[PDB]
């Protein structure tokens, strides 16, 4: 089934005339196409029986005939009315639209009013986000990359951390996303994290000015956007030597997240996928500090479904792709958190990281 | 003359009963908090006749409450449905409601309207960019600071290129982003252009992992983002010795800039500073070759107003603040641009950036 006939399919059924789709993601997401339109107008057209239509600026017009297929594309002059030149293009008729209600704004909606008459708006996000929930090879490939850069980040990480002399938490930050600036990231997925000590047991924590502790433990939680898709991965590493009571929580952790790994599979579901490490940090005695869901889906955004928490029946299958994260956080004293993103396939899942999970020693 | 009250005068003078300004931008323009609610509800309400409330996800009032006076901070947990609780604090009854057009997604005035009914919107955005338009003594201060770091990235982004010994266009970004990361500047206004060469005459040129050229020009094009302002500025230099060609488009360049700066006071037109650098331009034979406006405003945004351009009459007063930034650009050959943004003062203008404009060798 093509995206865009699943979409043709939700018009038909909902009886809805045409979409108007405005935001950037979702436009390279269903057409190919990166546009970035600005404060300028571009707008995905789908119709219930008729060729798809791609808006964009004029200038934009040339590129995207050439790099999109099977689209109708038509653009506007910075001197025109652009809704006026959709109502151009648009011939009858036309009362309803879906649109993506988080991201189109009054400006736009009044605009197509102004051309269309007193239109009914029906959401079309959550068809967009059920699409988005299993990957095509093309996308996991594009995920994949995304994984290698989060793994380069680690060895630049710990390798910068172990320098000392002063270094400290957003020194480590700043020289992570300088490497990938070199390597054309465009930017990081979320704020990346690097938390020492007791720091990490904070859920609010964020990487300050101060110096990494010695004999404490280092979380490093970072990810890049590469390509449109983007990476999530946690590591604890150890700066000199640990104690034996933060060695053991990261133990724990480490073999949690690993059961985990172990266990998913199509057929398993989202709710025993999250039992798995919680009853192994349970039954170790610290339930009470894994105070978050196991994890959450991923793909061109960091969070997405399927959500991998308790009271979730869902059938995990293949294409699937969320993090597996269990972690233990006791304030004032230890945080440690172990994260891979993993994509399902038939028989079982890989992990889009590959740095060691051990508790290494900096 | 409060902020607050020209609002409330609007609200009185256009029959609205309340805002509910939703723009990050806008909520620190007119409350000096920088909040942040990224996909959480806040909402700045100013009335005709009654205290202003400021509704924010319930992380956020201890802020609110610490760093603002006089209004009446109110916030909601994640498990409560925002509209309800904006509603529910809200006693005087609301039919008309000033918004943020180009800003406030579908999702929030469907959620306005779920609470308080069939609501008329009204864009308070014209006023807003009125306001926004004269800056005060306190923001020329905090884009000074902003210019300043501009001007440490040109020393920074000139020593790097300096090294030579394979460094691209991107290597340059890179490091300039990291020094300002490091000090604390985690964004900058735009995206850095670093151009080398022939490269430079292109008006969608972009920096990319090349060797920068010797005995070519390089164009750098910066800004950052520094307490809610906004900085941008060019300087263009020489990689080893240039050509004599270049070297004069680089003159003609500097000179119309400095010209037009030389120009610039209270009760001169935006047409008639285009001019000044337009006209110099084309009488040294390159009038062709410089193909966009002389300047924009420069604010909290580098995008607003006021426009320097030809057919744009209005009056320039004190506490403006825009770009100067004349150019020449020859395909294949060579692109020049020098740029700082200024504020208008009582008899003159000063600029936010102090990097030499002169030619350097590096
Ligand atoms: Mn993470
Ligand atoms: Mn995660
Ligand atoms: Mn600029
Ligand atoms: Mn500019």
């Amino acid at each position: 089934m093509s995206k865009i006939e699943r979409i043709s399919a939700f018009l038909n059924d909902k009886e809805v005339d045409m979409t108007f789709i405005t935001n950037p993601t979702t436009l390279n997401y269903l057409t190919g196409l990166a546009i970035d339109p600005s404060e300028r107008i571009a707008g995905l057209m789908i119709f219930r029986d008729s060729t798809p239509m791609l808006f964009t600026p004029a200038l934009e017009v040339e590129k995207a005939k050439e790099h999109t297929s099977g689209l109708d594309i038509f653009g506007y002059e910075d001197s025109q009315n652009p809704w006026e030149v959709v109502k151009n293009h648009v011939k009858s008729d036309v009362k309803s639209i879906a649109v993506e209600f988080s991201d189109i704004p009054l400006a736009k909606t009044e605009g197509l009013k102004a051309q269309f008459g007193d239109i009914n708006f029906v959401n079309l996000t959550p068809l967009i986000e059920r699409m988005r929930l299993i990957k095509s090879a093309d996308e996991i490939e594009k995920m994949k990359v995304a994984g290698d850069f989060a793994d380069k980040c680690f060895e630049i990480g710990f390798a910068t951390a172990a320098e000392r002399n002063g270094v400290t938490e957003s020194d480590i930050v700043a020289k992570i996303e300088y490497e990938m600036k070199r390597m054309g990231v465009p930017q990081m997925s979320f704020d990346t994290l690097v938390l020492s000590g007791a720091r990490a047991a904070n859920p609010h924590g964020a990487p300050e000015n101060v110096e990494i502790q010695e004999n404490k433990l280092l979380l490093f939680d970072l990810g890049v956007m590469s390509g449109g898709y983007a990476s999530d991965a946690t590591r604890t590493i150890a700066i000199g030597q640990p104690n034996d009571f933060d060695a053991e929580i990261h133990k724990i952790v480490k073999e949690a997240q690993q059961a985990a790994m172990d266990f998913i599979k199509p057929g398993v579901t989202a709710h025993e996928v999250d039992a798995v490490a919680r009853d192994l940090i349970t039954k170790a005695g610290y339930g009470e500090y894994f105070n978050h869901r196991l994890g959450h889906g991923i793909g061109m955004d960091v969070h997405e479904y399927p959500s991998i928490v308790a009271g979730n029946d869902l059938v995990i299958q293949e294409g699937m792709c969320f993090s597996n994260e269990p972690g233990i956080y006791i304030p004032g004293k230890v945080g440690v958190r172990i994260e891979d993103c993993l994509y399902v396939t038939e028989n079982g899942c890989e992990s889009f990281t590959h740095t060691d999970h051990d508790l290494l020693i900096f």
